[PDB]
């Protein structure tokens, strides 16, 4: 039972030389040397059978990733369990190695404006595809951009993804959220459950303004503080704006702020690509109706450059139905787990 950082780290034969390279969600990541394919390797360990949530966050990952195949999405290239459920206490997920992260990218390096345009363009991309497959990602963040030495950049986590409902969307003010408080979009705190593909746009708009200046644009320090960091810079919703937001606790909220005017894009952001700023400003729209879709950016001026919609590709099987994890018990979504991780196995 091969160890790291003595706790088992013990995967198949074929994975040799672990290196610790960090923590994950529900386990540890290890880079290994995959004595097949030669190359280099990620390594996760999920440990979530226990959790009735690592459970639905693990198997929702796994189907979602199982069934997309792009460039622009991590791939799962082998998966290491168990040969029966009662043995199967950890499973293990091999990926592309991809050596860093957005995140950890812009903690200290300047980004070119060349490099900005591919980034963002390889995000776009890559959520062309998954919004495609009428899935949402829910949690598009810095950190869960991949990135490998020649810049190739690759979207993971779809731990909160969900398939989309916008006819379902609506919901009370002050609704509790999970995903990343710095780049959700306005109505999350408002009106809207994320079940809409605008949500996505907005957290690539604010990983756009995070490219231009290495820090986030909306760093709310609390749930409401999110809101007054976004209309710092939007400005006060226009009547019109407010007139979608038909909640009265959301639209009496709103109401009762202090008026403030729009924040030129290219006052924060002097040194930045007008193109940018437009693509910006349309991905950062209040109104999600109005929001820029995926499609859309990509066929914006700034990314003139990569633009071709017949390498952009979409998905063949979609996520037509809800996938209903909410109350299946651990028993079923561990029997699900071992089901959906079977073509790996020699077995």
């Amino acid at each position: 039972a091969a160890a790291a950082g003595p706790q088992v780290f013990d995967v198949g034969p074929r994975y040799t030389n672990l290196s610790y390279i960090g923590e994950g969600a529900y386990g540890m990541v290890c880079s290994a040397y995959d004595n097949l394919n030669k190359v280099r390797v990620a390594i996760k360990k999920i440990s979530p059978f226990e959790h009735q949530t690592y459970c639905q966050r693990t198997l929702r990952e796994i189907k979602i990733l199982l069934r997309f195949r792009h460039e622009n999405i991590i791939g799962i290239n082998d998966i290491i369990r168990a040969p029966t459920i009662e043995q199967m206490k950890d499973v293990y997920i091999v990926q592309d190695l991809m050596e860093t992260d957005l995140y950890k990218l812009l903690k200290t390096q300047h980004l070119s404006n060349d490099h900005i345009c591919y980034f963002l363009y390889q995000i776009l991309r890559g959520l062309k595809y998954i919004h495609s497959a009428n899935v949402l990602h829910r949690d598009l963040k810095p950190s869960n951009l991949l990135l490998n030495t020649t810049c190739d950049l690759k979207i993971c986590d779809f731990g909160l993804a969900r398939v989309a409902d916008p006819d379902h969307d609506h919901t009370g003010f002050l609704t509790e959220y999970v995903a990343a408080r710095w780049y959700r979009a306005p109505e999350i705190m408002l009106n809207s459950k994320g079940y809409t593909k605008s949500i996505d746009i907005w957290s690539v708009g604010c990983i756009l303004a995070e490219m231009l200046s290495n820090r986030p644009i909306f760093p709310g320090k609390h749930y409401l503080d999110q809101l007054n960091h976004i209309l710092g810079i939007l400005g006060s919703p226009s009547q019109e704006d407010l007139n979608c937001i038909i909640n009265l606790k959301a639209r009496n909220y709103l109401l009762s702020l202090p008026h403030k005017n729009k924040v030129p894009w290219n006052r924060l952001f002097p040194n930045a690509d007008s193109k940018a700023l437009d693509l910006l400003d349309k991905m950062l729209t209040f109104n999600p109706h109005k929001r820029i879709e995926v499609e859309q950016a990509l066929a914006h001026p700034y990314l003139e450059q990569y633009y071709d919609p017949s390498d952009e590709p979409i998905a063949e099987a979609p996520f037509k139905f809800d996938m209903e994890l909410d109350d299946l018990p651990k028993e079923k979504l561990k029997e699900l787990i071992f089901e959906e991780t079977a073509r790996f196995q020699p077995g």
